[PDB]
């Protein structure tokens, strides 16, 4: 009459629990929650342009701490290693470092110039000294960023870059990021041959990735 | 059993003589000294207007051998440590021009091609340093530099130099330079098949030209 | 008496005839002496320094330095730049070669498994060594020192030319000197005359070291 049968209801929350679940695993996907904010890495980093890249760097690193503990790669996991792709020469310094985001600075003393590349996410820079000459795809002119400005490089864009005598930035990247460091190691693998740098690299997201896991907990 | 490999070389053998024959009895559309004087005189204008006015001028000396405007199309090149601009005019199995340059600069080996490539420069600047050479000349708006066949240099190119581009060899062949790079350091795959399709619609025109 | 189911035998040997290899390694030049000598002719004109350098050298070490008639500019790319070398002398432990750009070039100095330093005869030489956030310039007359491990950014100003003396393991450099002639310029022509150079100056030391 207003009974259940014990196998049908057995059955019953094994179909609720599937339809729950799939609905669970939409709504966190959706969620997308980020650590940090593209204006607000941009904003930061426009306040120290003014001093000389080194003591900004040690002062904006100290700022981007006390904000977000636990998120930012502790001093003795704090190294410059070389980056070579797409033609050109850097150097970067992993500050932050997960499956979805990055934040790092980079920069060179030389100058460079080279191929963007087309990743799977967007990926912003902000000015702190030197200059940034961009040649965007399809125009026959080039544009040039001064320091307080900020480029953004958007998803399946491909520019031509090029760095001037002494240029320094704060970079914050923003999607599949370790689909990244497969442009970010091409010329290391099939130009420059420096297996060390590769091993540094990998060791700092690494690093990088293990923090965000242990933070987590 | 041995009269069937027999007739499969036999056609194989006269196919050969007929591509043979018909690669002997080639001719040119274009001429060496045609692009070059036709781009010295748009050398003394910006390159914008300077491109614009040759391409329609190059579609009325020579109709159905020039692309139309919805395939042309700029497509970014990286070949031989350097990176410019390309954008395909006119291109068959011996013949090729092209507008080519940079807006930032570049400096990169030339590359060793089965082809003769001729460029007269708009703007900008061309700095060559020859093999076995210890000096580099340069060439200015208006004139025009030859890379010979198997020739290879050291190439500079200034910020914002353009020039158009006549090549005539094994065109296909400079393709596998033109690609190094894009496939080892920048790996641009979608500037690979941009490149390979402008090459495609180069290949049709002409082809169709042909037929009728 | 009997042993059931050899290393400690093997390793005895093996690090004994290793040890007594290292110390009967000699180098025909000094760590310093090329440094020293180059240094004399800065300032001159690249070619005339580098025409005395060849005589004073074959006056020093007869025996070690290549003939007129196997000398020769090759193209080099790696790293990302680009140069011509003239190698002078060269074995599995030692090499002197000229190196410079006339158009100047960027890229990676290589991890060597060798010590390698350069005297600079003209142009400018920039250092920007790893892990620091400055450059260094040398001029005429000064000499770099890469060490073994160590991995800088380098560049070269137009019309640098400079003498350069490595010690190490040199075929693993020959590595990384032909990095970009594969996977960028695909210049089979230069990484032909390269690997001959080589060839020819290990051809010269056995000839020496046999027959004196
Ligand atoms: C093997 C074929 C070598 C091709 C040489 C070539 O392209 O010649 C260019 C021609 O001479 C331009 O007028
Ligand atoms: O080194 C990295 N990424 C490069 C590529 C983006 N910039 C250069 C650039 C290119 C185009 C437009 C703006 C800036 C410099 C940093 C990197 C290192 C570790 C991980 I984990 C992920 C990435
Ligand atoms: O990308 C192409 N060609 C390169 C190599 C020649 N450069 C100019 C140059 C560079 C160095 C020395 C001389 C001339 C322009 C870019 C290319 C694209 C489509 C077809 I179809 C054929 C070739
Ligand atoms: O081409 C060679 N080597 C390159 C890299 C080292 N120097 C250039 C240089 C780059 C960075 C810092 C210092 C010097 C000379 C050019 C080479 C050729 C034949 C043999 I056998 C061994 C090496």
């Amino acid at each position: 009459q207003w009974a259940v049968g014990r196998r049908w209801a057995w059955a019953a929350l094994l179909l609720a629990v599937a339809a729950v679940l799939t609905q669970v695993v939409w709504l966190w996907l959706g969620t997308q929650s980020f650590v940090f904010q593209r204006e607000e890495i941009a904003q930061l980093a426009r306040q120290y342009a003014g001093l000389d890249h080194e003591l900004a760097f040690s002062r904006l690193i100290v700022e981007l701490r006390r904000l977000h503990p636990g998120h930012v790669l502790p001093d003795e996991e704090l190294q410059w290693v070389f980056v070579n792709a797409g033609g050109w020469m850097g150097a970067m310094c992993l500050l932050h470092a997960s499956l979805s985001e990055y934040v790092l600075l980079f920069g060179t003393a030389l100058g460079s110039r080279g191929h963007s590349g087309r990743y799977w996410a967007e990926i912003s820079d902000t000015i702190i000294s030197g200059t940034f000459h961009q040649w965007r795809e399809g125009t026959t002119k080039s544009e040039v960023f001064y320091p307080g400005e900020t480029v953004v490089h958007g998803p399946g864009e491909a520019t031509a870059v090029e760095w001037g005598p002494n240029t320094w930035m704060v970079e914050y990247g923003r999607g599949v990021i370790p689909s990244t460091l497969a442009f970010a190691l091409a010329d290391t693998v099939f130009s420059t041959q420096d297996f060390l740098t590769l091993f540094y690299t990998l060791r700092s997201y690494a690093r990088g990735l293990r923090l965000e896991l242990t933070t987590y907990l």
